[PDB]
């Protein structure tokens, strides 16, 4: 049921910590608003950082993403991230499309 | 009473271990003065860490922020911020203002 | 059996917390796909986040990489890599051929 | 007896782990030295490693910071430092002067 | 019998978790091979960690670096490190040559 968004501009990186409302977001160039995962121990910690970095760079660098996504909240929650530089023809790579059309 | 500060251009970045006056600080092109937000334990110090990543890079490269500010002490903390990229996007974000509107 | 792998240009790179599909990885401008090491404890999450440093800062920049990858399993886990920057014609260190051809 | 000295231009950054001589140390183009402060607890181990991400932010892109430093030992021990985009360029923020004249 | 080494250009940056060789390693234009110095406790973890930082930033920027290297070891490890600018020649801070001349 994991859902494939493909070559997003996120424009918009959120830290916030009012209650209800923690965590980390972004909004993509229309309005998509995702939530990135979070977790305490080894080894999601190093994923979920890095899904941060990721984040980050993109919305620094204008580059586009490719979101493996749940619709299954609002925010959706963001299970995995592809960053992408310029210059690649293609969007989604084959391997990161393949990983969550089995989620 | 959550204050909603809007396309706030940042043009310092502070470290300080004076007492009392030891914390984060930014300041805008406008002289005006907040305090980043800190927390020890998870999951806060992951928030607050990239509170403190997208100050330095709204201060480094220029882009605007929106901060979701505490007016109850001088001063005022920083509760939520929104690192936005120059491809406008209306301002500050409809899910920043709705998180910082509720509370 | 580990394989040098010379002058590579990454485009694409990967968090991903999908289970059983969990991990870093980095795509080629051609389309290899790499799991990038990963390690708990002191002496190697500091080399394991060196090159999740080395992974994205070639993706960000396009300057090659060269690598040491295990062909025991697909896609090929990472040993060690070495970014450069674009000097004499992007060739491999003799220092890492060698400490690559001794496994 | 703290002293505020402005508008430095940061063009040497010291990491150094032999003895005694051990910590971090920035140097001026007048060859003046600082020596960044150290802690091993939340909240002032994230100052003072904010501390030295601004450090080198300057020196990597000769930015201009204003610092607080302690006379009583040399080389002098930043207590404060304060990282500017380049724009400004009028001295100090008036609160990172007021902070420093009363220590 | 430590030895200051000056104005070196990086060309590559290397992870490598290989057995029996594994660690960091910086090598410049000509072909010299350092170690980068590790350490697992504080202090010497925040020094470390910036010396790879230092390193992550002058094979990126080509900034030249010296350095203070022990020859009791294969790939003698660095004790210390300055980044600097390329502003004239440069040379090395006096403060650092002094530094070198320890061990």
């Amino acid at each position: 049921t994991a859902s494939l968004v493909e070559g997003v501009e996120l424009t918009k990186y959120i830290s916030d910590i009012n209650n209800n409302t923690d965590g980390m977001y972004v909004v993509s160039s229309t309005g998509g608003v995702w939530r990135i995962s979070r977790a305490k121990d080894y080894p999601d910690n190093v994923m979920t950082a890095e899904m941060r970095k990721i984040a980050m760079a993109a919305v620094l660098s204008g580059m586009r993403v490719n979101m493996c996504a749940s619709p299954a909240s609002s925010p959706n929650v963001i299970w995995a991230i592809e960053l992408e530089a310029e210059g690649s023809g293609s969007g989604a790579s084959q391997f990161f499309k393949d990983n969550c059309n089995r989620t």
